[PDB]
């Protein structure tokens, strides 16, 4: 709901490792292929991230990923605190899997598919998740 | 001036490149460590910006950047036109390379330090560049 707030969480398709961010109030999708689910990889996304939106607090569906000493100073640096009004309940996921299936023969490399799908996804159609984000930001300003 | 362009370069740091896109009418950088010089990683680029931002027009400082084949046809998928509005007549690369060597010491790899300077660019203040590309991109619509 509040403009600050993303989502982080690793899917796996082909045997390799998709993070995927939601920024939670639009809909809005960043996602790559990354070599492992390593602190390392997490780290370096959220400074990748928090460079090019306002970030302000990260939530995941699996807390044992921001427990590596690496995230904890990237979060650091950023300013980035970790976010505790969204409940665990046991979607955004499976609509990308589903989007990466209908362009993956488009595409050698699973990363590309995954980043036609990022554009699929944050300019299908009622305004885009893309003209969302901006337009929550914006008015945040 | 137009919200759609988009300037492309690759400069070189610690033998390595570093491809530096600018959002011409805010400031606005996008910036990484790719391996090599090549048609691929451009074309990756260039799909992984196109479906965050609205990219219609992509000017470059080495024309030659843009003709190869997979370039063209990541131009071609994402729908962007190269722009020429823009002349060449013979800086943002300069401010970024100061910005990382402030930061270089923070971090091992050189990868980091730009996403730190990056974000340091994006962030500085009378908006940041990050402010002002939003705002741009939501007045647009
Ligand atoms: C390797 C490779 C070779 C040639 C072409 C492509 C690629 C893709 O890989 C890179 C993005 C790293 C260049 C891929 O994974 O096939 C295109 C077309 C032409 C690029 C544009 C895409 C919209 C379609 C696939
Ligand atoms: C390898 C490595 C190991 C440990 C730490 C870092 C790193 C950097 O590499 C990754 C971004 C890939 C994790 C680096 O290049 O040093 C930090 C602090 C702790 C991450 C946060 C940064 C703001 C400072 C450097």
């Amino acid at each position: 709901c509040s403009p600050g707030i993303w989502q982080l969480d690793c899917t796996h398709l082909e045997g390799k490792v998709i993070l995927v961010a939601v920024h939670v109030a639009s809909g809005y999708i960043e996602a790559e292929v990354i070599p492992a689910e390593t602190g390392q990889e997490t780290a370096y996304f959220l400074l990748k991230l928090a460079g090019r939106w306002p970030v302000k607090t990260v939530h995941t569906d699996n807390g044992s990923n921001f427990t590596s000493t690496t995230v904890k100073a990237a979060c650091w640096w950023a300013g980035i605190k970790q976010e505790f009004g969204i409940p665990y309940n046991p979607s955004m996921n499976k609509e990308l899997k589903k989007i990466i299936g209908q362009v993956r023969d488009q595409a050698e490399h699973l990363k590309t598919a995954v980043q036609m799908a990022v554009f699929i996804h944050n300019h299908k159609r009622g305004y885009s998740a893309g003209e969302r984000i901006v337009d929550i930001i914006a008015t945040d300003i």
